[PDB]
């Protein structure tokens, strides 16, 4: 019965059987219960539920009245309620949802998966301090957002009520709305605010009605069908949660810039730095620590010959492109015969040298054998076997022992990855079925839907990658209820929590006479500081450069003259230093260090700039190239600052241990790049027009007077293919590229939605394998840092007792906790009765703090009281509260000498009372301290991060400073808020790129061609653009990775 294993096997078979019937659910067809197919599935489910009742009875009879035994009881109890309730028509379909819990029974039946889930549950309790820090972020930023932006995103530009009445015409739509509709709302700034968008910015007609929408006031709805707004604490948290995931966080920022003020970017930069970066990556650090506490053939020349032969063949497959000349097609097949024959000869010699059994004694010889016969099989049989010619690159692991030793190490990582993958697949399956029950057949259809198991799993998988997950959220909220956000919050939270534990699991198994004067000047203590000032001033000159400076303006004269002065100063600095040390004859000479070589090259480039500028000659092309190099002069700051020099050299040394993983990742990119060209070259064209459903070929597109155009990210050649793979790896806009590959039909054929669903294997396989390499690169850097780190008064006394006793602290805690509750009750258009109730509460809390300060004064004495910082903090809030109450009362009276701005700020500043809880949070203070001790390392990396932005911010203005956007030449990523028109706007844009929010959209806008009519084009910008974004993304991520490692190491040694 119970003391034998086969009874558990039978239980596992029935549990697996339920997984099949749950996946067979059809949300559109089964909910009506009409089909015979349905009738037998409910019959199967009743059969399965009957067994589960029998199992529970037997195990009950055997044992008498363990989390996992409770769990089976909960599932049986809930199932019986649903099973027996059949008969009452009220909410029966909603109660059917409890069935999605049943696959959880597999956890306890599978031993290895049972142990893993035990470790997760034992590690969760300790995350209380991280959770406490999370509440502080959501409450502080939640209340601040509501008091600032409540009801503003309902603003629209309306017609004047007097205008519509006196003119006796009502055919006009009441408020301005774009031709697209309410999905693109024109949010306007009210007269009592200073937002970026006014009703005077409405375009004219394209018979002048648009100019009569001249009053800005509240409408009925907020953006995205009411999903995005700050009308209450509830909607504020949904907006904050989306920002913390760094998905569509700029669209939220643009709304409040249009409606309220430009300087709202401060709110989102602080929320992203504190909330997204530190508060999420402290979750990893905490788990990381806790989980740790818990005669011719054998010749060298012959081997080298075959080595280069394989390499040349592998690379020749990369010269394919869309419109090949047929003589190039024939050349590649001639080249195939030569190399195929060469490997065939190689096998023949080795078979004669060792005999067949001797040849089979080596596995790599067996592998090479299978490829040769498959290659010969293709030639004799003259598109299937062509793809398998990519396997020839695998022969190089024989001749690369260094890479061979890395591959086996990665393989040894995958024996524990398997355990986590099983738990994730069960995790994804449960949410995939849940989504079908909640949202099935209700997103009427969108590609991102839960109408079937295949696209339910893909949608759930997509949400975990956090790509357009906000688009699915708005569908869920609008279709069912605003409380549908908890589905996505739980999915992302638990999904990422489980993924951190995989990263930690790998880490822990990883740990297991004039010359005399010059020499004196160069050795002066103040030489570096004196030169650092000129470098700083030169940076200011670069920041002021922008395209809109008129050539004849005084600013141009100031900037041009400054260039000559700085050029002379740094020529003199170099000269004096070269005289002191010598150029390259001495051992201390100038060019004996790379930091001196860099300065030399910059000075040379500067001199060439003077020479070219002196030319009245056909040197326009060369001039623009030198302008780009002038943006690299700020790099001289690194060598003058010892702090930056150490960090910069540290990052370079950190690439050594992960050198082989990068090479394997690069080889993977090319193998998939070549494969993508073979699959999709020439098929990413499409017809662009208003009525296109009737078009099916290029010829019909031409006939319809439309235009035949190509996607920006495509696979027409290996150069285009690599750019597409990078966008997939970064997982920004990767879903759109996947649709193009799923809809590909052929050359000169219109793509058809979901034409080839089997192409999901190509795109999903690349994301998974690439993520596995990037996961092992982060581990490699951590393991290296760890290995190197470990190698390196009768009436007064009674009051004093009360103040000394803990009773006062608990009373203080209760009052502020109640205050936080009253601060969350504010909301747009709240009733006047609530206004009176809240202001009365403010009276009570202020009096309590005033007494709290008095008693503390009486107990401890003035100066001894004031010594403690916490006591100083109390006095500030008490003082802060008094001025806020005073301003409020006087303004509410008849006199009005105060600005409504000062009242707003004082009202917002009362959120500072939350800091009085921080004293009780001893655990959280220790966690925050862990970051405070890591500033000397994290601080220097921050300087490098800002220096990275400065060079690319200045470079961006030079490259993309003149790119326009218009209805004639539309742009997908750039807008009125994201531009490189000046250094200030370029800095803000790079922060968006750094977070990765739709950075791929900005690159598109630079890949699109120049107009035939317009001037100032750079015909080779589409070639420079990928290099700019690719290098920035990699360097930016690498720098931020080391910041996490710096904090991670300190916590381990500190603990
Ligand atoms: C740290 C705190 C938790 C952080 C978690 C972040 C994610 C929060 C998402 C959950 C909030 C979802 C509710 C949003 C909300 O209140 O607005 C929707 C709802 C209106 O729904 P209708 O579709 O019926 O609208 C039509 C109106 N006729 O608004 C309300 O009805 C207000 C009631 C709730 C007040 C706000 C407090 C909600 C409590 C949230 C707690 C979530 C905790 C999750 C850990
Ligand atoms: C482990 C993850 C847990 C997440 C599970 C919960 C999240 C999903 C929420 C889905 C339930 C929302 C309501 C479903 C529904 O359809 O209800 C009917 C009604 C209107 O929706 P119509 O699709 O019919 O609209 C089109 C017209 N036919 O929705 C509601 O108004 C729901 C009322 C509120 C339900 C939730 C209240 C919970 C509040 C407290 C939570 C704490
Ligand atoms: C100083 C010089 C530094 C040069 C860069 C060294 C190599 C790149 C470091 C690898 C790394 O950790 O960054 C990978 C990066 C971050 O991974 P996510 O998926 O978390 O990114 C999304 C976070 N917003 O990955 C990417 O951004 C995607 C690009 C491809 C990564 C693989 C690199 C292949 C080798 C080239
Ligand atoms: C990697 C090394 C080489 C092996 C890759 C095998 C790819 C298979 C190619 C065969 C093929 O042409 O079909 C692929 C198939 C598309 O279906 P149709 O051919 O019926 O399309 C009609 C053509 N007009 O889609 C796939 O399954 C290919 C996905 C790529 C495989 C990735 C797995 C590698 C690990
Ligand atoms: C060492 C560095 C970091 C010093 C600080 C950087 C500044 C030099 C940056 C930051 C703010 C920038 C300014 C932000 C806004 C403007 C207004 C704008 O001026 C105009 O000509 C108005 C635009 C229009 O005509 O519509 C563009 C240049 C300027 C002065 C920017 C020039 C570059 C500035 C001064
Ligand atoms: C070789 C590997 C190890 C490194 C990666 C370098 C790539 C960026 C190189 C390798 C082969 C190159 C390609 C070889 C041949 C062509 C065809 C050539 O075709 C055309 O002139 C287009 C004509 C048309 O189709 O209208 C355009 C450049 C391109 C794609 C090259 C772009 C740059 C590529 C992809
Ligand atoms: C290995 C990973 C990290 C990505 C590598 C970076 C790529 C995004 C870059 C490297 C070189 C770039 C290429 C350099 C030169 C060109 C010019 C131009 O190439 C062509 O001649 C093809 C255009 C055509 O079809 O005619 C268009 C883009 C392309 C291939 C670039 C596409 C983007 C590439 C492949
Ligand atoms: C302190 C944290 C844990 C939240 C729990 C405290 C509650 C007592 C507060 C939090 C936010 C408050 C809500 C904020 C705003 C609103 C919306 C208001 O009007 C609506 O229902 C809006 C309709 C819409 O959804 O558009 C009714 C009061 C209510 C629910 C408030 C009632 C009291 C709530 C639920
Ligand atoms: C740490 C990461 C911080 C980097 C992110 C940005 C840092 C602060 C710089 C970002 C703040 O500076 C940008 C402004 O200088 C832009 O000036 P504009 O003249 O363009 O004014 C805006 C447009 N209107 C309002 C005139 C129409
Ligand atoms: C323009 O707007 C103002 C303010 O709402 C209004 O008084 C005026 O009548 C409007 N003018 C026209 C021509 O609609
Ligand atoms: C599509 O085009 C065909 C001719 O090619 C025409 O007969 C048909 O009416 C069109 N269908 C629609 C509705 O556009
Ligand atoms: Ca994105």
């Amino acid at each position: 019965l119970v003391c034998n294993p086969w009874f558990e096997h039978v239980s596992m078979l029935v549990i697996m059987l339920n997984c099949v019937t749950l996946g067979m659910f059809r949300p559109c067809e089964d909910v009506e219960c009409g089909s015979e197919r349905c009738n037998i599935l409910e019959a199967f489910d009743a059969f399965i539920f009957a067994f589960f009742a029998v199992e529970m009875v037997i195990k009950m009879v055997a044992l008498g009245l363990d989390t996992w035994n409770r769990l089976d009881f909960f599932i049986v109890v809930a199932g019986m309620m649903e099973y027996s309730l059949d008969g009452h028509n009220v909410s029966l379909s909603a109660i059917r949802t409890v069935r999605v819990l049943r696959p959880l029974r597999a956890i306890n039946r599978v031993p290895s998966m049972r142990i893993l889930v035990t470790l997760l549950l034992d590690t969760l309790p300790m995350l209380g301090n991280v959770l406490l820090l999370c509440f502080f972020v959501f409450f502080i930023f939640g209340i601040v957002g509501v008091q600032l932006w409540a009801g503003l995103l309902r603003n629209r530009c309306f017609l004047d009520s007097a205008f519509v009445r006196n003119n006796n015409l009502t055919f006009l739509r009441p408020y301005y709305q774009t031709e697209e509709g309410e999905e693109n709302p024109f949010i306007c700034s009210s007269r009592r605010d200073n937002g970026m968008q006014k009703c005077s910015h409405i375009p004219g007609r394209r018979i002048n009605w648009n100019q009569y929408y001249n009053v800005c006031r509240s409408g009925d709805s907020n953006p995205h069908n009411g999903a995005i707004n700050f009308d209450n604490i509830g909607y504020a948290w949904i907006a904050i949660f989306q920002v913390i995931t760094l998905e569509g966080w700029v669209d939220i920022m643009y709304y409040v810039m249009d409606a309220h003020s430009f300087y709202n970017f401060i709110y989102f930069i602080l929320l992203i730095i504190v909330g997204s970066f530190f508060m999420i990556n402290l979750c990893l650090v905490v788990i990381a620590t806790q989980f740790s506490e818990t005669r011719i053939v054998d010749s060298k020349y012959f081997s080298r010959g075959i080595m280069m032969a394989i390499l040349v063949n592998t690379l020749s497959m990369g010269v394919e492109y869309h419109e090949q000349p047929e003589e190039l097609t024939n050349a590649l097949e001639i080249s195939n015969i030569v190399f195929t024959s060469m490997f065939a000869l190689e096998m023949l010699l080795k078979l004669l040298a060792c005999g067949p059994l001797g040849y089979i004694r080596n596995p790599y010889n067996i592998f090479d054998g299978i490829i040769v016969v498959i290659s010969v099989w293709e030639i004799v049989g003259q598109s299937v076997l062509r793809t398998f010619r990519l396997l020839r690159v695998l022969k190089l692991v024989r001749f690369l022992p260094a890479l061979r030793r890395q591959l086996v190490v990665l393989v040894k990582t995958m024996d524990n990855v398997a355990t986590f993958c099983t738990l994730l697949m069960l995790f994804i399956f449960i949410f995939s079925i849940l989504g079908m029950h909640l949202f099935g057949c209700k997103f009427s259809p969108d590609r991102k839907n839960f109408d079937s198991l295949l696209w339910a799993i893909v949608t759930v998988f997509q949400i975990l990658t956090q790509e357009d997950w906000n688009v699915v959220l708005y569908n869920g909220m609008a279709s069912t209820s605003s409380w549908a956000a908890l589905y996505f919050v739980a999915l992302m939270t638990f999904g990422n929590y489980v993924l951190f534990n995989l990263l930690v699991a790998i880490l822990v198994e990883g740990f297991q006479r004039f010359r005399v004067s010059c020499q004196k000047v160069i050795t002066h203590k103040m030489f570096d500081h004196v030169v650092l000032v000129f470098i700083f001033l030169n940076c200011v000159t670069i920041a002021l450069e922008r395209p809109d400076i008129d050539p004849g303006s005084t600013e141009r004269v100031f900037l041009s003259v400054s260039n000559y002065i700085f050029t002379a100063i740094f020529v003199a600095e170099m000269m004096v230093k070269v005289v002191a040390l010598g150029l390259l004859s001495g051992e201390h000479a100038y060019l004996q260090s790379s930091w001196n070589l860099l300065d030399g090259l910059l000075v040379l480039v500067s001199l060439v700039d003077i020479v070219v500028a002196m030319a009245g000659a056909k040197i326009l092309g060369v001039l623009r190239v030198l302008r780009l190099l002038r943006t690299l002069r700020p790099l001289r700051v690194i060598s003058r600052a010892p702090g930056l020099k150490l960090v910069v050299e540290t990052l370079i040394s950190s690439l050594r241990p992960i050198g082989n993983i990068v090479l394997i990742c690069c080889a993977f990119f090319i193998i998939f790049g070549i494969l993508g060209v073979q699959l999709f070259k020439g098929k990413f064209y499409y017809c662009e027009g208003p009525d296109t459903r009737n078009i099916s070929t290029k010829a019909q597109c031409r006939a319809a007077h439309y235009r035949w155009v190509r996607r920006k990210y495509n696979f027409d050649n290996l150069g285009q293919a690599l750019m597409s793979l990078f966008v997939l790896s970064s997982k920004d806009g990767w879903v759109n590229i996947m649709y193009d590959g799923l809809d590909a039909v052929g050359v000169d054929q219109q793509p058809v939605q979901n034409h080839n669903p089997w192409m999901l294997l190509y795109f999903i396989s690349f994301l998974l394998i690439v993520s596995f390499f990037v996961l092992n690169m982060f581990v490699g850097v951590v393991v290296e840092n760890f290995h190197k780190c470990r190698q390196h008064s009768p009436t007064r006394r009674s009051i004093h007792s009360l103040c000394t006793s803990h009773y006062l602290d608990l009373f203080i805690t209760f009052i502020i906790c109640v205050n936080v509750i009253t601060m969350s009750m504010e909301h747009y258009n709240q009733p006047k009765s609530l206004d009176e109730a809240l202001k009365y509460c403010n009276y009570v809390f202020t009096i309590v703090f005033v007494f709290e300060a008095a008693l503390k004064l009486v107990a401890f004495g003035f100066r001894r009281f004031f010594k403690d910082r916490w006591n100083q903090l109390d006095l500030a809030i008490v003082l802060l509260s008094l001025m806020g109450i005073t301003l409020e009362e006087i303004e509410m009276s008849a006199a009005l000498p105060i600005n409504p701005t000062i009242i707003r700020i004082m009202r917002v500043l009362r959120i500072a009372r939350v800091l009085k809880l921080l004293k009780m949070a001893t655990g959280m203070r220790a966690l925050l301290d862990t970051v405070v001790q890591a500033l000397p390392q994290v601080g220097n990396l921050g300087l490098l991060f800002m220096l990275l932005f400065f060079i690319y911010a200045a470079l961006g203005v030079e490259l993309f400073g003149r790119l326009e956007c218009s209805e004639d030449n539309p742009c997908e990523g750039l807008s009125r808020h994201a531009t490189f028109s000046n250094f200030g706007m370029a800095f803000l844009t790079l922060f968006r790129v750094s977070t990765g929010d739709n950075w791929n959209g900005i690159m598109k806008d630079t890949l699109r061609e120049c107009s035939r009519e317009d001037k100032h084009c750079l015909s080779y910008l589409p070639a420079l653009s990928p290099v700019y974004f690719v290098t920035f993304v990699l360097v930016a991520q690498f720098v931020l990775v080391n910041v996490v490692v710096a904090v991670l190491m300190k916590h381990l040694e500190e603990s």
